[PDB]
RNA sequence: UUGCUCAAGAGAAGUCAUUUAAUAAGGCCACUGUUAAACGUAGGUGAGUCGUGGCUUUAUGCC
């Protein structure tokens, strides 16, 4: 089978907000699937995101990033005004400083040719034929992402901190994301073993599926 | 196209007014640079101004 495609990243700030954390900018310690799905499909510039549904994506964190608060003044739509002082809201949001993450891409499982891994292959062999809009982020709009690249799977031939799919693990990362409520938002219980394993465990996979 | 898409902790503020490190003090008292000698005899040099004036025979030397 082919070898599965591997994303070295550098960020050096993101936001991986909670669902459930609406009243603070709560973070995760690590991008969860569905934040590395759009990721991936703003970058072979797919609007849809049925379209890919089954790639298979593992996460290895090459460090530990440090978390910090930065205080923002948010905006929302609490009143009809735009200039009413209602819709200005001082609240903090959690941020990761220097995230470096190789992402590993498997697309066995998709039923749509061609699939999402031949289309990241395709886009970095030749980058003057995406199609695409905007500047590539991870998390928020305004964190750009710093390096992105094709890599092996001994890029800096260290130690890895995977993240494993425990169900008593910690974190509750999700792979589908509503963004209007919660109902559609589906979870995976994970938790971060420090592994040197250059490749991923059988449980370091998570497939995006739709929540049907 | 990413729990995403939009998102200024923002506008203003003298650390200010006053305060002698001041009053007193000898580095002082003592010291010999004493004693003796044969010059026997053989070593050198760096710098201007331009056409008669008082004596004196032109002379040629003095001021």
């Amino acid at each position: 089978m082919i070898a599965p495609l591997i994303l070295y990243l550098d960020v050096p700030f993101t936001t991986f907000r909670e669902s459930h954390a609406r009243e603070m900018g709560k973070t995760y310690p690590v991008p969860p699937p569905a934040t590395v799905y759009g990721m991936l499909l703003s970058l072979v510039g797919e609007t849809n995101v049925y379209r890919h549904c089954g790639v298979e994506l593992a996460i290895a964190m090459l460090s530990s990033p440090k978390k910090s608060r930065i205080l923002r003044q948010m905006r929302r739509f609490k009143n009809a005004d735009f200039s009413h002082p209602e819709n200005v809201i001082p609240c903090y949001q959690e941020i990761l400083s220097n995230l470096k993450c190789l992402i590993w891409v498997r697309s066995d499982e998709e039923k749509i040719q061609p699939s999402l891994r031949e289309r990241i292959q395709l886009a970095f062999d030749h980058p003057e034929l995406v199609r695409r809009f905007g500047c590539l982020f991870l998390g928020e709009s305004d964190q750009l992402i710093k390096t992105i690249k094709l890599a092996r799977e001994d890029y800096l031939e260290g130690v890895r901190q995977w993240a494993i799919r425990d169900n008593r693990g910690r974190l509750t990362l999700p792979y589908w994301v509503d963004h209007v409520g919660s109902r559609n938002t589906r979870f995976l219980r994970y938790r971060i073993e420090e592994m040197d394993r250059l490749s991923p465990p059988d449980l370091a996979w998570t497939m995006v599926q739709s929540p049907i």
